């Protein structure tokens, strides 16, 4: 519910990327920083390359509210998110993204899953790419 809140703002929000890339011809893409449970959403630049997009529709970054995860996995893939409570070097307060949200409509294939802290990724409130190219969301128990 925090978690279906979360899942649906990352589903808006890859939508109007992608729609973002047909309509002006320009590549874009999503870094997943696991560990800090945040989502960056980035434009492809020829001066500065990949750059946070500055833009009057959207922000380009969200990080989930205390007691919420994320994992993600890459087409057929693991999980990416290691065991560990916390990452001793993370808790300190633009890198290449993950996910290509290319100006043709593809998406690189992935899964994301968010969820309470304590819980696995599995079978979560998820938002995925598909292989064959659809953008879905998905709820808890639901398959594929």
């Amino acid at each position: 519910d925090e978690a279906k809140i979360s899942a649906q703002s990352f589903y808006q929000r890859l939508l109007l990327l992608n729609e973002e890339a047909i309509l002006s011809g320009q590549d874009f893409g999503v870094r997943i920083d696991v560990d800090t449970r945040r989502l960056t959403f980035l434009q492809l630049t020829a001066d500065k390359g990949w750059q946070k997009w500055q833009n009057d529709k959207m922000t380009n970054q969200t990080t989930l509210k205390e007691g919420l995860q994320l994992d993600f996995e890459l087409g057929g893939g693991a999980w990416q998110k290691d065991d560990r409570l916390f990452n001793p070097g993370s808790l300190f307060d633009e890198p290449a993204p993950q996910l290509f949200v290319l100006s043709s409509g593809e998406v690189t294939p992935f899964t994301l899953s968010i969820f309470p802290k304590g819980q696995e990724p599995d079978e979560q409130w998820r938002v995925t790419a598909q292989e064959n190219g659809t953008l879905r969301l998905l709820a808890p128990g639901e398959s594929d």
